[PDB]
């Protein structure tokens, strides 16, 4: 589909077998998403934003679906202000902007 | 023209009579740019983002180009780690996400 700005790009995702919303962000490298629980172990990583830096979990081959589309790739959890798709993601649904 | 995701959508834009390196944020709300004099009144503004607040100074009706593409709106400007395009001019250039 194709989507406009003039509202926040928030979508449906899934993980987990949990529904949530998120906003695809091409201006994040990666995906982080609210506390929540995932399988497996998990691996340090510090992300920088604009009012500074968090640490996070690093979960990998993490499966999600996002507008429906699937996907399975690595997701961070933290304490972000909004859950995001980042481009790790962004990439694997076929995404990119256009004008 | 169509921007890829595999890489960060970097841009160049034309404002207050410089040029400077911004990335399309889908994810921001509005537009910051690093330290640099715009004309005109301003007031301040504090913006959340991961890691927390920052406060930037709101400088409106400022006339910007990006890729060849010309409008015009609020720009904010203050210690932002890097240069962000956010929705209120992706819209003006009629930027879409398409996947
Ligand atoms: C390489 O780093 C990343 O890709 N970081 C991502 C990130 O923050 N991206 N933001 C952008 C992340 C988001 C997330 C958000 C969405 C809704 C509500 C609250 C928050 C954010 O915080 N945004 C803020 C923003 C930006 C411009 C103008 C106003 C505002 C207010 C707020 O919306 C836009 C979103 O895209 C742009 C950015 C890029 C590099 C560095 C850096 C930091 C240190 N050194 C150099 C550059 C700092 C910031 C993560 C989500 C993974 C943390």
């Amino acid at each position: 589909p194709q989507i406009t700005l003039w509202q926040r790009p928030l979508v449906t995702i899934k993980i987990g077998g949990q529904l949530k919303e998120a906003l695809l962000d091409t201006g994040a490298d990666d995906t982080v998403l609210e506390e929540m629980s995932l399988p497996g172990r998990w691996k340090p990583k510090m992300i920088g934003g604009i009012g500074g830096f968090i640490k996070v979990r690093q979960y990998d081959q993490i499966p999600i679906e996002i507008c429906g589309h699937k996907a399975i790739g690595t997701v961070l959890v933290g304490p972000t202000p909004t859950n995001v798709i980042g481009r790790n993601l962004l990439t694997q649904i076929g995404c990119t902007l256009n004008f």
